[PDB]
């Protein structure tokens, strides 16, 4: 094993290769729906920015659980990227929706992450998954759904679209 | 009786205990309706930030209180805060229109406060409420009156209440 | 359910929300405490600042739960705030007992919180626990115990209570 | 009468010159307690300053009192200072207790003489009295009871005397 390995169990370093197979995938739909809405007949630059940026975030949330596998003597393993799960996006409100079950997704393998985690007596990784991953989740989902709910009263389609999206740039 | 008391009433001292729960009262109501505003199938951040401010206000308009019964040696007498009226409050317009009529109820109360000073002689204490609460409430009656008629002349619904959340934020 | 409700037991929301009436019930009496130290015949200004203090700080304990349940989809639910169980409070070291047995009552709820969110299992609800709520009553535990022990020593009446008073001035 | 005078009865002009000899005769009271404070064999000098900026304040009042009768176009009459009712004043403690019936004895004279104004109608004159004197009167009433209270606390003799003296200076 490696010289710093400690307390470190083969499926907690397992899952988290998954888990980094899943951050950067994210990443992958982020950035496709931030393109999108950078096309000439959609248009819409507030959404385009926030994709953006959260394509960004979960390429560092992918990163930081490539450092923690280091820092605990795990391997990092890397494996094929899904294409993303549409080409076209939809409207933003349907744009928000995809992110949203994503983010539920995404949570749901952190929880399942943790329960491996905790079920191998891994205080460490626990700490990790609570700290790092579970409230920033919790936090993006919350902000997403505020975020539906403000489209679907100014618009969702037309002027309140067109007037959101300022919101967001 | 206390060393300082001077031409202070038990009629006034009592009133103005009762006064100081109903400020502490139409805090509780405000809180109520600003924590609402951040549901996340409400999300109207303005409106939260206007009824979060007035919360923190009512609760310094009690504790002015509280200071002025110790300054003229009265007992500070505190009772149990109702919940407040309800624990949904619906549109933003629905909002509104219970806090002018909450702002009402208070400014009938500091009326009969006055009228309750001013048969007793004590111009110290018709003082303190025309200069610290009379004015105070006057001038939020007439704003929560203004913003009922450009809410309503915005929305009251949609993207109307939309950008006129805009306004409060 | 809400859309952003996930992995969160309907438990522990309503345990949310008696925590927050706690939290509401424990502002109240030491906003009673601040304003007794402003008595005349009482005239305690270090009491009066230290309770004015911790009569804010429950408060934003409060609306910080308000703030969670709101983040995970629950529902507030606000309550009658009880009156504060005495009018007066006697000694300033009758009042600091009378502080240290509601924040052990506090800390005891906390941490049956704590309990209810582990066995349900919930790490999110867990961490915001252990970090915005057990550490801060444990510090506050040992300050009031700290202070106690301070104020038994100079005084804990007369000239040694006027001396303590000033270190919290 | 004066190019001035409307709505100015004689009964007010004359009260507001008994209240300025008042407002003269207590600066006297303060500066003797400020002096007897500074005795070789009495040594107190936040006593002192305490005093002297209270006779300071009084004479202060006397001068605003008869900046108003001449606004009013009524007509400054004075009359002998009395010598105050005391050439030695005891401890720190009945000095305090002097003022404080003293400081009583003039808010009575204040109020009697917005009775005055009351029952002749001039709403100028009840708007200044209570707006520069009835306020200050009552704040004034408070601080030197706090000060009576934390004074028997600390001491009233003897070392909580000493100590007491430092937080007026
Ligand atoms: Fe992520
Ligand atoms: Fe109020
Ligand atoms: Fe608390
Ligand atoms: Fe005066
Ligand atoms: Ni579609
Ligand atoms: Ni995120
Ligand atoms: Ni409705
Ligand atoms: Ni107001
Ligand atoms: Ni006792
Ligand atoms: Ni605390
Ligand atoms: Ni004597
Ligand atoms: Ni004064």
């Amino acid at each position: 094993a490696s010289q710093v390995r400690q307390n470190y169990h083969e499926d907690c370093e397992a899952s988290i290769n998954k888990q980094i197979n899943m951050e950067l995938y994210a990443s992958y739909v982020y950035l496709s729906m931030a393109y999108y809405f950078e096309r000439d007949d959609v248009a819409l630059p507030g959404f385009a920015k926030f994709f953006k940026e959260s394509s960004d975030e979960e390429r560092e949330h992918a990163q930081t659980f490539m450092k923690y596998q280091n820092k605990r003597g795990g391997r990092i393993v890397l494996q094929q990227i899904a294409a993303p799960s549409m080409q076209e996006w939809g409207t933003g409100l349907e744009a928000l929706q995809a992110a949203l079950d994503l983010e539920k997704q995404v949570n749901q393998s952190l929880l399942e992450l943790h329960s491996t985690a905790s079920g191998n007596n891994d205080p460490h990784l626990t700490k990790l998954l609570e700290d790092e991953y579970l409230e920033e989740q919790v936090d993006s989902i919350k902000k997403i759904g505020d975020m539906i709910t403000k489209l679907k009263r100014a618009g969702p389609h037309g002027l309140g679209e067109y007037m959101f999206d300022k919101e967001l740039n």
